[PDB]
C-alpha cells in the first residue's frame, strides 16, 4: 500500500493492448499494482543520481515535504511476448482522497538523470462511498515510451535489457492542483522479469536518515 496522510494509490497498470479479431481483445500487463503491512525504508539519497535534480528536482521535492508522501517501487517488468501485434500501449491508474480537491498528476521519465519526457494530466475527485476517487482510465504511453520498450524488445538477452534500465527512471508527482502541496511522490524503478509468475513489484519508503 502506497498512501501519504492526503492521498492513497490504489490501482496501477502499464499494459498494451491488440484487436484479434472485431469481437476479440486480448490485453498485455507489462507492470500491475492492485488493490496493510508496514514498508522497509530506503534512504532518498541513494536514487538522488538517477532522477531530475536542481529546480523542482527530487531533492529540493523531498526538503519541501511531506516525507509521508515519497515512496520507491521497484519494479519486474514483463516484456514477454505473450501476444501477437495497430496496438494500443497505455497506463491506468486510481487513486482516493478523504478531502475533495482537484489534483495534478506529473510522469517525469528520465534518462541518465535527465528529463526526457513529462506528461501532465488535471484529475478532478468523484465521491464514491463516502471517499473521493480520481480515476486515469487508457492514458497512451507516448511514442518515447512505446519505441524505448521496443528496443529493450529487440535485445537478445535480460542482463542487456537490465542494464539499460540502470539508467532510466520515472518519477511521479502528484500535487493538489491550486495549493501546489505535494500529495504523493512515487519513484520508479525497473527490471525486465524473469519469473514464470510474470510481471513482479516491491514498495518501499523513502526516508532520509
Ligand atoms: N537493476 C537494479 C535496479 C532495480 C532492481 C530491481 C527492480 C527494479 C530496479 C535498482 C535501481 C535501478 C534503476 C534505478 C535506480 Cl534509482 C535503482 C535504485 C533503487 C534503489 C536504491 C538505489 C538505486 C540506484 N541509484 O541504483 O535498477
Ligand atoms: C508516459 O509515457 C508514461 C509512461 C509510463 C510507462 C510505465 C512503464 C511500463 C513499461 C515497462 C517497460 C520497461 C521499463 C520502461
Amino acid at each position: 500500500t502506497i498512501a501519504s496522510s492526503r492521498l492513497r494509490l490504489l490501482e496501477y497498470s502499464a499494459f498494451m493492448e491488440v484487436q484479434r479479431d472485431p469481437d476479440t481483445y486480448s490485453k498485455h500487463l507489462f507492470v500491475h499494482i492492485g488493490q496493510d503491512p508496514p514498508l522497509e525504508a530506503v534512504d532518498v539519497r541513494q536514487i538522488y543520481d538517477k532522477f531530475p535534480e536542481k529546480k523542482g528536482g527530487l531533492k529540493e521535492l523531498y526538503e519541501k515535504g511531506p516525507p509521508n508522501a515519497f515512496f520507491l517501487v521497484k519494479f519486474w517488468a514483463d516484456l514477454n511476448s505473450t501476444i501477437q501485434e495497430g496496438a494500443f500501449y497505455g497506463v491506468s491508474s486510481q487513486y482516493s482522497s478523504a478531502d475533495s480537491m482537484t489534483i495534478s498528476v506529473s510522469t517525469k521519465v528520465c534518462s541518465f538523470g535527465k528529463q526526457v519526457v513529462e506528461k501532465v494530466e488535471t484529475e478532478y475527485a468523484r465521491l464514491e462511498n463516502g471517499r473521493f476517487v480520481y480515476r486515469i482510465h487508457r492514458s497512451p504511453m507516448c511514442e518515447y515510451m512505446i519505441n524505448f520498450i521496443h528496443k529493450l524488445k529487440h535485445l537478445p538477452e535480460k542482463y542487456m535489457m537490465n542494464s539499460v534500465l540502470e539508467n532510466f527512471t520515472i518519477l511521479q508527482v502528484v500535487t493538489s492542483r491550486d495549493s501546489q502541496e505535494t500529495l504523493l511522490v512515487i519513484a520508479f524503478v525497473f527490471e525486465v522479469s524473469t519469473s514464470e509468475h510474470g510481471a513482479q513489484h516491491h514498495v518501499y519508503k523513502l526516508v532520509k536518515d
